[PDB]
């Protein structure tokens, strides 16, 4: 990594709110984060189209390092950049931090930067059992090569364990994707890892972009051949910030949508804006308003702006405008981290990840574990209404039976072990597809206070517990077995902190207390038929509302056993031309 | 508590940096918290004195009662007057959250409203041990005095456990104080606490204002006749905020000092501020720069502005300016809470307090600890040197030697058992007198992006750890002994987390564990004499500069057997009367 030539994007876009207040624009975006980059790059390729992008953080893409080096990955936690969102306290009695980023780009400012697409079956269930039409593995595998230019991997990075299937990469598109390569020696652990998983007929190097990510394989990042972060600003905004129907507002946060009423519903006019209860803006949109402020926020906007379930807007004291489901069925994952030293040999970058189906995870309880499976999703879907996950059990019962199919039917990846070489063997483990449901939900009116209740309830369902446990003695287990033995100097963590031959039993009550969110909830505004619990349908639009759009990391119905950037990308870039569709539309 | 209408402060402040921008006023507060807003009142009493106050945050006091209601304490963390300040991985690998309130008022706004005094020995020792002229007890006990309006108890509050010594108690200040009523029946278990330890010849019902807060007694709270927090806006600011020569500048950080170089080193002539690298102004001060930031950000700002260790500043890429050993000192404690539940006789309203000493704090465990106490003060001082909570050792060794006093010598409180009823036995707990010390420092540059390590350095030391147990299992066996065990229906917390008979050493596994920041960090920019490692001197002036100052709760040289309010608005009140003093000297 070498500190290049940062334009300061900054000092070009606007930092005074009143620069906007009671302007009207077509559309205005609530969020800079990946989703509304992208959409506000594909909707101001028109000229005549004026969009607004209202952003809490600023410009970071030039911060250096901390930003552009994908290996100093972790360090921006806790600046300003990291909204370190609090959760209520979960299950082991610790609130927990909620790790997004804070400035144009979002979250992809501070994320791992690992590139990899979701299952063909997890994308067709959106349109095949959520019924979002179009939203299926055909139309979303175009969309999400649309999005990105992959390089292919040099003969040392193949020769580490890389394995490109050029037919699922997309080669001229806007987010750069191609190995991490951090100048170091490869560490032969990625190949040792495969080596072991393959002789327990474990797939290996099964290209992770193209459908059915199981196996140990090593994966693509989203870099661009200087080693650099491409995070949503530097792919979609760097580029176009000059646009002069583009406006970026930063610094500044969109508490509630603006509505006129209409026979058909409210009809989203405008945000306010700004960043306390009383210095606050109001702004305007032809058009439509995008929240895309991120699965912790966006739904809060809308329960800020009067849209979510009464008992959570009774409470709040605010007045209800539209009953939906809003901040009910969020999906996070649980992870949690087995970390051992690698000996001299082992030593060099690399990183692998393993997506474990539900037998490679459950190994010996699998038979136990599809046993909960077969016969307590109506008792799981019970409880997790009656805690407020859901809402309507029957159709949370869906899900239940849609994760079902997955894990039993169609061979989908339950866990995903990602493995980090750096002179150790360190594991962070995460149950992809969790049976829990959580929710995000203001507890007061004022949107500039913040006040929410965020709780991805994690292990609320003990399957998803169950899992989690699994998946961590697995990562232990496969550290210091077949090729990996020979690379294995010892575990740290767990350590002494969890006996060697602990059973699944111990790990469960380890995991309870040594887990972390994954922060990768989804599902806060579903996109799913209204009938299914859906707070918006497949056009993004919020269910008995016009001019209004949810569309980032909130939306998906379901979890992927994937990083979510590919698919986020796809989704930002379907979703604008369902925008651009419905301005053609309006003349 | 009853809602009643408020002022809406915010509107008349200033939230436009632009306005700000490139102005001369005499002094530059950083920050309008419990300190900065005391200063900013008492210096804008002369008409003449030109201030800014640039605070992070908003005026918050008429939030309604998740501000103004002190049962509320609590459900502002997470909010946005939170300013959730992460640590580095502590002891047990986890990182903590630092609640620090943002806004006018900081802390002030989202504390626990207890209203104690310091012993006198420890205030004393600051002129005595730190040579710090006239900050004695004396002098302090005045300043404090000055700054409240108290409120006689009521008989219904003193039959509950209150009591009253009429001497100590200010009743012509700003800030309010009297007896927490929320209206609800009085517990019996304060006096049943009080009857359980006076039986064990532990003193009760000692006034915690009076200088040697010892025993179990009923508190005072910062509250007005409404049972309103008093937070520091409210006391200082709202009566004084249409002051034309007070000029409060909201929701923007003050991110460095400005410096010209004279003769007699760097002058502070003003401070960058706003809220991002690239979205920032100047603003100039004629007279001094006072941070108030709070201990957790001032020693930044220091850092940022080139004050502070040259192997911080280096790591930091921030050239020095001034070698002080700034951001090093500070002292948090660390708290566990005991929580047992209540029999139904039980309920009702209270809190009480246990200033417990050193014996009673270690119990049969107090030979054994005072051995510790005698012997290993140098090692401890090598240690903490070694692990970067200090730079002298023998300047450390000092500060031991003067805690070492306090505790054996001068029967000050080393522990506070702070227990709420409503149902519960519960005890919030802290050794209030650590022996650690730790650091708090920039990472990077760039002030907006506030990348630091705020690292406390909990039970770092042994004695702190082995306080801290002691602390604990006093919590749960007084729970159990004497009147209490009436009112006795079941520990909840640890419950069964721990063992019942617990010893020393599982407390001491268990309180690692299972601790929090007590959130009271002060001696951040230690006010001492030079030569003992201070950062601050007398009048409150970073040494090797001019017009530049640190007022608020870095400077404390030691922590307090006390909650500190009490103690900082003192301060607060002393220091702008040298700073006062140092005006009329000027012209
Ligand atoms: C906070 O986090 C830090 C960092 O992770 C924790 O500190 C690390 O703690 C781990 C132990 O949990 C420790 O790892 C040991 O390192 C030793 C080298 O100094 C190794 O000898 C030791 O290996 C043995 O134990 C492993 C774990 O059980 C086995 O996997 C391994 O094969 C070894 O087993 C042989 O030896 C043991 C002797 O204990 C014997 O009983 C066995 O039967 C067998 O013969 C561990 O790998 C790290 O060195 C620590 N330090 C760092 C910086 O990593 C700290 O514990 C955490 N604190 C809390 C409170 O959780
Ligand atoms: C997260 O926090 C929650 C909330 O605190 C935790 O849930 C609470 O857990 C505690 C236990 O740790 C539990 O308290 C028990 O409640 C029971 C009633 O429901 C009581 O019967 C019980 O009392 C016995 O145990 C206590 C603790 O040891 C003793 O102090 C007490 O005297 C009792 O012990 C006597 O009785 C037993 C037989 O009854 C006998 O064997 C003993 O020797 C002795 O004679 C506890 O008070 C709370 O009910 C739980 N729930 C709530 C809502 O508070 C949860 O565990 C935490 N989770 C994690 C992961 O840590
Ligand atoms: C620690 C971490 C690691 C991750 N690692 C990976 C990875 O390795 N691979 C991968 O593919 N994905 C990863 N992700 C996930 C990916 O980064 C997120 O899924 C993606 O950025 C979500 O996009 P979004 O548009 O939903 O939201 P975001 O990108 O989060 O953007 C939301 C934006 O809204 C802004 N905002 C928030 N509130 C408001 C408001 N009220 N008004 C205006 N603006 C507001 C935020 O500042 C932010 O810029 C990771 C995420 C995290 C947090
Ligand atoms: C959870 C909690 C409970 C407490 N309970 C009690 C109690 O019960 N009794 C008691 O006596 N004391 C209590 N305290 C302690 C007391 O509230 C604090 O000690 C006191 O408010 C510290 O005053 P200060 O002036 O040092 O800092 P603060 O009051 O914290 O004020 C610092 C101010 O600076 C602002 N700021 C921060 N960074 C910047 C920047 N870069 N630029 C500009 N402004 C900035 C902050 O927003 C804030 O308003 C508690 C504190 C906490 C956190
Ligand atoms: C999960 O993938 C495994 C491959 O790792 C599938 O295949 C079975 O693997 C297990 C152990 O890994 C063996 O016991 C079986 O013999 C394998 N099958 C055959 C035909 O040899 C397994 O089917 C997958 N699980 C699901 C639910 O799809
Ligand atoms: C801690 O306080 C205890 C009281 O709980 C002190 O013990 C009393 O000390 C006085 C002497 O000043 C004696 O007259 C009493 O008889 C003592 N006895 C007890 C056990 O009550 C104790 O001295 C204090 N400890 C320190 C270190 O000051
Ligand atoms: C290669 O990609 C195709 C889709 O284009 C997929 O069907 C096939 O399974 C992939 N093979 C591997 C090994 O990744
Ligand atoms: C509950 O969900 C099921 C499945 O979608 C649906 O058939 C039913 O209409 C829903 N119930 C109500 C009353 O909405
Ligand atoms: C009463 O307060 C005075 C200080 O004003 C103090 O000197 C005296 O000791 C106190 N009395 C008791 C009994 O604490
Ligand atoms: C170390 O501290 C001691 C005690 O204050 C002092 O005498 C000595 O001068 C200090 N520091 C230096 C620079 O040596």
């Amino acid at each position: 990594y070498l500190p290049a030539q940062q334009i300061d994007v900054q000092s070009s876009l606007l930092s005074d709110p009143s620069k906007v207040a009671g302007k009207t624009y077509d559309y205005i975006i609530a969020g800079g984060g990946l989703t509304g980059l992208t959409v506000a790059a594909k909707l101001t390729e028109n000229p005549k189209i004026k969009v607004l992008v209202i952003e809490k953080g600023f410009y970071e893409s030039n911060d250096g390092a901390i930003i552009e080096d994908p290996n100093a990955y972790g360090q921006i936690f806790g600046t300003t950049v990291d909204q370190n969102y609090l959760t209520v306290p979960l299950i082991n009695n610790r609130t927990n931090n909620i790790k997004a980023g804070k400035g144009l780009g979002g979250s992809t400012l501070i994320n791992g930067d690992s590139w990899t697409r979701p299952d063909k079956v997890q994308i067709d269930s959106w349109e095949k059992v959520f019924g979002m039409e179009g939203w299926n593995w055909d139309n979303m595998f175009e969309y999400m090569k649309k999005a990105e230019a992959a390089r292919t991997p040099t003969a040392a990075q193949l020769a580490a364990g890389h394995s490109f299937n050029a037919t699922c990469h997309g080669t001229n598109g806007t987010v750069q994707s191609g190995a991490r390569d951090n100048g170091q020696p490869w560490s032969p652990i990625m190949k040792a890892l495969m080596n072991t998983v393959s002789a327990l007929g474990v797939p290996v190097q099964q290209d992770f972009l193209c459908g059915h990510p199981r196996g140990v394989s090593m994966i693509m990042n989203n870099l661009d051949e200087n080693q650099v972060r491409v995070d949503a600003a530097r792919a979609w905004l760097l580029p176009n910030y000059q646009r002069s129907n583009l406006e970026i507002l930063t610094g500044q946060m969109v508490g509630k949508v603006l509505f006129k009423q209409t026979a058909s519903g409210p009809q989203a006019v405008g945000v306010n804006f700004g960043t306390n209860k009383a210095v606050n803006f109001d702004v305007f949109a032809k058009h439509e308003v995008l929240l895309a402020a991120g699965s912790a926020i966006s739904p809060l906007i809308l329960e800020y702006s009067g849209i979510g379930l009464k008992s959570v807007l009774d409470q709040a004291n605010v007045t209800q405008l539209l009953d939906l489901p809003v901040g009910i069925n969020m999906q996070d994952q649980t992870t949690t981290t087995v970390s051992s030293r690698a000996s001299s040999a082992g030593a060099g970058q690399g990183q692998a990840v393993f997506f474990a189906n539900f037998t490679e995870t459950f190994g010996d309880y699998a038979p136990q574990a599809r046993d909960l499976l077969n016969t307590k999703l109506d008792q799981w879907a019970e409880e997790t209404v009656a805690r407020g996950g859901f809402h309507n059990v029957t159709a949370l019962k869906v899900q239940y039976e849609n994760y079902r199919n997955w894990l039993l039917d169609e061979d989908v990846a339950f866990a995903e072990l990602f493995m980090d070489t750096e002179g150790k063997i360190n594991f962070d483990l995460w149950d992809l597809i969790p049976f829990t449901r959580g929710s995000v939900h203001i507890l007061s009116s004022d949107p500039y206070l913040w006040q929410f209740a965020n709780d991805p309830k994690f292990f609320l369902n003990e399957f998803d517990l169950l899992g989690q446990a699994a998946a961590s003695k697995l990562a232990r287990d496969l550290t210091s077995q077949g090729a990996m033995k020979e690379y294995f100097a010892g575990e740290t963590l767990p350590g002494y902190n969890l006996v060697q031959n602990a059973t699944l039993s111990q790990w469960s009550d380890y995991v309870l207390q040594n887990f972390r969110p994954n922060w990768h909830a989804v599902s806060s505004c579903s996109m799913m038929s209204r009938e299914l619990g859906g707070v918006v349908d497949a056009t993004a639009k919020v269910y008995g509302t016009q001019g209004l759009r949810v569309i980032d990391g909130s939306i998906p119905p379901t979890q992927v056993s994937s990083h979510v950037m590919t698919i986020f990308y796809g989704m930002a870039l379907k979703v604008a031309d369902a925008i651009l569709d419905d301005y053609a539309k309006s003349a």
